[PDB]
Formats: C-alpha cells, sequence, structure tokens
C-alpha cells in the first residue's frame, strides 16, 4: 500500500521502555501524523514515575514516515516504502562528554495505527552531567537529517547532530547514527543522498499534572549546490565538490571495517565490531 | 485580571506590514489565530506586491507576545495581555551581524474581535549578496528566550534577545533585537520583575498554497532562578544566585543609557543625537 497509507490523519502510538544507568522506566505516546503536510503532533507520559531523563533527550527516538517528500522526490522515500510491514530504526546517540543512548524500535502498522515500540538503553553517564544533573532548557531547534542508501543492506544509512540548548547558554550536543532496515521481503525504495529538514517544538497541556511532553514536529524532505557542511562534523566543502567525495567523508565517522567496508556506529565498546571482523579471518 | 480576560480562548489574528529594504518596497498581510492558555499562536503570510525581497524568517519576530503562557504564579508579570485591549507599540531594532539592521514600529492592539499587528518596517546598510539580500537563510527556526526588563521611565518594558538563523552553508547568522514596548491608552498595567519567554517556532507550507508564504507556528511560555545564566546579548557568564539588579545593568549596558533620566537607545544611535538629550536636562 506503501504511499496511500499516509494521505491522510494517521493515528499514532508509542511504546518504549529504557534503562539508563539501571533507572528503568518507560512511556507511552499516542498522537497523529500528517505526512501531506509533515505535521506530527505526540503527547507522553511518564507511565513508572518522574522521568530519569530529560524529555528532549528522547525526542528523536520517540517516525520519518510522516515526512512529506516533495512530488519531484516521491521515489526517495523508504520510510513509507516500507510500510505497513514496516522497518526497524536502530540508532545509537553519543552524547558528547557524557553517556549514550542505544535504540531499536520497530515502526510499523498495527490495523489503522502506525506504531513505534521502543526499546533504548543507555550507559556511561555523568551523574551530574547535562543529562541525568536534568540542566537541559524544555525546547528545540531546527536539524537536517542526511540520508543514505545501504545498498548492500536493504535500508539506509542516517546522520545527524543535535542541538540541546543548556539552561546555562552552552550547548550539548549529541551525534546521531542511525539504520533503516525493512521488516517485510517485499521490495523497497533506495534513494539517492537526501537530507529532511526537521524543526520541533515542545510545549506543555497546562491541564495535565503529570510529567508529560507534548511534541509537535514539521518535517519535510530536499538536497544544495554552492557551500555543503558535514552532518556530523563542522568540515566545510567547497563550492562544488565531488559529491561521492562528500559521502565517503560521511561515511569515514562510522566505524569502517577494513575488508568490505560496512559501517557501524563508533563506539567505545568495540565487542560488536570486533565480532564482525573475525567474520572475514 | 483585566486584559488578560479576552485571551482566555482562541483569538483571531491580522498582521499587516510595509517595508523597505535597502530601497525595495514590499507589503505582506498574515492571518490566523492564537492561544494563550497554550502559548500557542498560528499564522499563515503572503507577499501582496510580488516576490518577497528579504528571506521570511528575518521577518519572523516582526510578524503578539500577548499569547504567551504566563504560569498563574506569573499573571502578574504579563505586560503585554495588560494594555489590552487598547494594545501598545512594540519598536525594535534588529542587528544582522556583518549586515545591515531592520527598524521595526508596530501598534498591536484589538480592532473589533481581532487582535492586530500593524508594522512598518525599514532596512538599511545591508549588503547585496549577504545571507540576507543573497537568500542564503535556510526555511526553519530555532528555540530562543526572551529577557524581559521593566521600564519605568516609558511605563513599559525593554526586550533583548539574540535569533540564530541557519545559514544554506551550515553556518549561522546571528540577529541581535533591541525591542520596547511601550502602552497605547491611558490605563495602567503590570511592570514585571525581569523575567523570559521561551519562544519555540516551526515554519512550514501549505502544499495548496501556490503563492509564496510562510506558515508560521509558534509556542510561547513564560518563566525565569539557581544556576549560570549567560546574557541575552553577549556571551558573558553570570554566576549562581547572582544579584538580579545587576544583571538588569549589564544587560542595559548594551543600550545607550542617559546618565540623567535612563531613557534607553539602541547602540548605533548617533553620538552627536544622544549628546544632545542630554543637553534637554540643562
Ligand atoms: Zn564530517
Ligand atoms: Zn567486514
Ligand atoms: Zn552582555
Ligand atoms: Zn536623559
Amino acid at each position: 500500500k506503501g504511499e496511500e497509507l499516509f494521505t491522510g490523519v494517521v493515528p499514532i502510538l508509542v511504546e518504549l521502555d529504557g534503562d539508563v544507568n539501571g533507572h528503568k522506566f518507560s512511556v507511552s505516546g499516542e498522537g497523529e501524523g500528517d505526512a501531506t503536510y509533515g505535521k506530527l503532533t505526540l503527547k507522553f507520559i511518564c507511565t513508572t514515575g518522574k522521568l530519569p531523563v530529560p524529555w528532549p533527550t528522547l525526542v528523536t527516538t520517540f517516525v520519518q514516515c510522516f515526512a512529506r517528500y516533495p512530488d519531484h522526490m516521491k521515489q526517495h522515500d523508504f520510510f513509507k516504502s516500507a510500510m505497513p510491514e514496516g522497518y526497524v530504526q536502530e540508532r545509537t546517540i553519543f552524547f558528547k562528554d557524557d553517556g549514550n543512548y542505544k535504540t531499536r524500535a520497530e515502526v510499523k502498522f498495527e490495523g489503522d495505527t502506525l506504531v513505534n515500540r521502543i526499546e533504548l538503553k543507555g550507559i556511561d553517564f555523568k551523574e551530574d552531567g547535562n543529562i541525568l544533573g536534568h540542566k537541559l532548557e524544555y525546547n528545540y531547534n531546527s536539524h537536517n537529517v542526511y540520508i543514505m542508501a545501504d545498498k548492500q543492506k536493504n535500508g539506509i544509512k542516517v546522520n545527524f547532530k543535535i542541538r540541546h540548548n543548556i539552561e546555562d547558554g552552552s550547548v550539548q550536543l549529541a551525534d546521531h547514527y542511525q539504520q533503516n532496515t525493512p521488516i517485510g521481503d517485499g521490495p523497497v525504495l533506495l534513494p539517492d543522498n537526501h537530507y529532511l529538514s526537521t524543526q520541533s517544538a515542545l510545549s506543555k497541556d497546562p491541564n495535565e499534572k503529570r510529567d508529560h511532553m507534548v511534541l509537535l514536529e514539521f518535517v519535510t524532505a530536499a538536497g544544495s549546490d554552492v557551500h555543503k557542511k558535514c552532518p556530523l562534523c563542522e568540515l566545510m566543502f567547497p563550492p562544488n565538490y565531488d559529491q561521492s567525495k562528500f559521502e565517503e567523508h560521511v561515511e569515514s565517522h562510522w566505524k569502517v571495517c577494513p575488508m568490505c567496508s560496512e559501517q557501524f556506529p563508533p563506539d567505545y565498546d568495540q565487542q560488536v565490531f570486533e565480532r564482525h571482523v573475525q567474520t572475514h579471518f
């Protein structure tokens, strides 16, 4: 059915189970999404007491299938083309000078409803760092989500850097390493490299006493022809510069196998990467 | 309180702007609605005179902070609403770093049931292939904290913040905002303690609209403390539980302040002219 599911308002459900440095918690979310606009509305409750991490840290984690792809780009919309069987979205999120989240989500239809079921593990976080110290402002900014085909899987590798504003006016960065791969064995769109321009606003229902977040998200697809910047680092490329070498550069941030050049999140814990390299010898 | 009673539900909004930036004349009209109970604000703009000569994001701040959600424990600090329905004059100078500036004069006030922001805007000293006239801003917006101060000399507020406009080459164009609001009517108004408005915005598009336009969504809510706070307009830091009057003093120092009556002027204000204001006291 694919893009035909997304012509109107789709109801959304979200469930997450999380363990960050041993603090276990669960969140439930409900709302709806309108890919015609790229518009997405979602309210979250913490179902297990008071949330141990700040809500903004979870925003990316809580459905890029609701992006508006312009007509001239329908052919690059992986997200929607894997539906309704859906996809696995995995991420590692490196909070600079602090811990990281590792997430595994399945996003897919369950009847008429679009569901994001997530499990999330955080480790190595500082106790009075920006995350566990609750030092993030309750807000969000624009970002450009760079998207690449992983032809040799049958999905996408995705990269971007979130800017979380800190109550002392500094910024906490969070590098996102993301892969999406289809759940069904139907065929899917393998896109050319492009971006999703995302914008967000977090607010609060004033008649809600529980600890919650209301997230509004506006996502729409694109992708420039003079100066181009790297998604992860701030490296700036001169005007009109071999786009395959830009790509090469981005890949280089991933941990790369010297044999088959498969990419992995650049974790401190090499254990999983080390298992892969032994597959060749 | 009195004027905050108008803002208890959904209020319709109208916006008109006339602009001259480096001689390029243009007009914009806007319409939408605002819900202060949520701090929610929705607005669609058209350019009524042909091509918009500056990028839409540059105009966002310019295009109704009376729709902010003030928490119950802060109703007493809501100037915006307390001046309504006669409303207020909002004036701003906006300095685009290494580029020109906007100077704006708006009246925001009720006209019947409808809340209206009528604006006159003048821009000058802009570079021809700078980020503004070169159309190099990305179509998006970020969070900002709008710091608010009383000015009893004028019976209103002085307001400051620094907008971050993302540039298509991944750099950022900063824009420093110097703002004053003064009441239009004779009635008394709330003179607030220093606080700030946490604003967040998203620009999108109506896909059924063929004309060049902007849809603006804005979420504003009031706050402001224990920890380190950076000045609204520079990277200088203030330590925990700092003397809040000296913070104010510091902020004022980014403006031109008359040492007699303490009337405040934006920092580009001509020295010669500032010197004749001071002679006004002798
Ligand atoms: Zn890079
Ligand atoms: Zn390998
Ligand atoms: Zn300062
Ligand atoms: Zn004076």
